[PDB]
């Protein structure tokens, strides 16, 4: 399925994103002078199961989760740098039950154990001065599709 | 390579749209009751080498070309009905060197052959109501590329 | 659909390749000091539809048609040369209806008009010194598949 | 990179199968009345880091372990049922870093924790009367390759 996220907005699933589903995010752009940008991955409750939070300015990538009315958690880090590849920058989300797999276009996946047992309802994406383009090109999957010779 | 077209806008090809080269139009929604949607492939000097316009109000998809200060041409038609299929309908076009070959989500390829022998620089994308979604993800290829198993 | 395309042997399809059909032929190796290799497209009265006979000795690639117990028509040629990447060379045939595109792995695409207006039922690969692996893999396509963005 | 996998036999890998890599095993049939098929990730010193051993009669599917010259370790067992999709079954098994992700044609994925921290060299296939075709065709990938939209 094919959605358009807007920057400082969001899309509603026609279906839960869980266990098997695949978020290929991607961007029309880089915009190397951007700052803090979020892409959050909500639960029908408002809950942030999984929070991606790309500094450049600490050149860091911070993973979190969040009750709707919690505390955040403790952060889990990767260094930012040769993670994106302009001008086509991608951010590749999979839930594998137990865990969140997370690519991006350099570098080995991230791997963040899941703290909220709930699946996601809704995708989010905020930036006051976004890295990518807005809206970013999603292509949600039930589960991996086939694969091309390479 | 990803583009973003916004209605009423256009993008700049990085590369020149030439023979081998595929472009992947998809959109994040169909609007059932939109209007005549039209979409450009544009020289350097704003020849129209290809227009596609859908009229669902005629019932009919409209192909034809002209020079950037010339009339249009002879115009071909094609049946609009079994051709988009919601709520991401697509439009993918080949240039074949001679011709271009154009594919909806149903039914055979339509092929329209060169009017202009120039190479696009960019796609124009206009509508007063579209039936798609603003922007419409664009990926161009500079050739087709590898094939998934289905 | 996937299959397997042993040297001087066929493989029966399931379905008749016809217009929009796509057929993704694919050697796990290049052997560089192979000869003759051939690639028949067959048809259920085993006319010859599209006759890929690849000379490396000859440097060029013909193809031609010819009924069952009829005579070879004119010869039509390409260069060998930078066609094929090792160790994985492909070949990639399209049928569009009045033509069928062949794409090797460099240069651009071949196009061959139908001599024999027929659907094929088959695909045969001869060669007594194959510059391929034995089998090829094959998937063919009853319509251009989606593309991944590159 | 592309490779022919035969019944009996194994092919040698031109890069390590490690975190990242995907190798997505597909064949060209599926025979029903097949016995016990199995697949084994090699490394260099030949020790079966992945076992994977498909029983129709046992009506299971077990992963296990061991070294060249050592005992096998406890076994995992899954269903066998509604998991292979005639007449093209596949198997794909990707390289998470601590576990190894098996998927079928139905089901949701398997996991299989690393017992043995060496990557795979090679790729082996065993049978007396295999439940797939011979060779099988076998995609391995250095990382996740980009994803078509469907």
């Amino acid at each position: 399925m094919l959605y358009h996220l807007f920057v400082n907005n969001q899309v509603k699933l026609q279906n839960d994103f869980k266990p098997e589903s695949v978020a290929a995010i991607r961007s029309s752009a880089f915009n190397s002078k951007g700052g803090t940008t979020v892409f959050n991955f909500l639960s029908a409750g408002e809950n942030i199961l999984l929070h991606i939070s790309i500094r450049p300015g600490e050149n860091v990538i911070v993973f979190n989760s969040r009750l709707k009315n919690g505390a955040w958690g403790p952060e889990e880090r990767i260094p930012y740098a040769e993670k994106f590849r302009p001008p086509n920058p991608s951010i590749t989300v999979i839930d594998h039950g137990d865990r969140f797999q997370i690519r991006f276009d350099y570098g080995t996946s991230i791997y963040y154990n899941k703290r909220i047992k709930e699946n996601a309802a809704a995708i989010a994406y905020n930036a006051e001065n976004s890295l990518f383009s807005s809206p970013v090109t999603v292509d949600v999957h039930g589960l991996l599709p086939p694969l091309p010779p390479a």
